[PDB]
């Protein structure tokens, strides 16, 4: 019973609102890279230079 | 006692050999992401577009 909501989708919509294209993604090897894969897989569909 | 040698240094030295600057890194989550962290952390040290 994962009480925490899936944050992957939330952050993906915010970067789309500000219309970013070239940023830096500082990640810690702690909470998992599930939010890192989500933006790395989407780094090809919507182009980004992350 | 890990029999398999570390590949992280080897691949980085070959990419530096072919002198690549923009490539595609198709990784599978199966064998881990230790090599994925090696290219991502070295993506900034040499300024690549992965």
């Amino acid at each position: 019973i994962q009480m925490r909501p899936d944050l992957k989708g939330a952050l993906l919509s915010l970067i789309e609102y500000y219309q970013w294209d070239k940023f830096a993604y500082l990640y810690d090897s702690d909470r998992g890279l599930s939010t890192l894969q989500a933006v790395l897989d989407s780094a090809a569909e919507k182009k980004w230079q992350v």
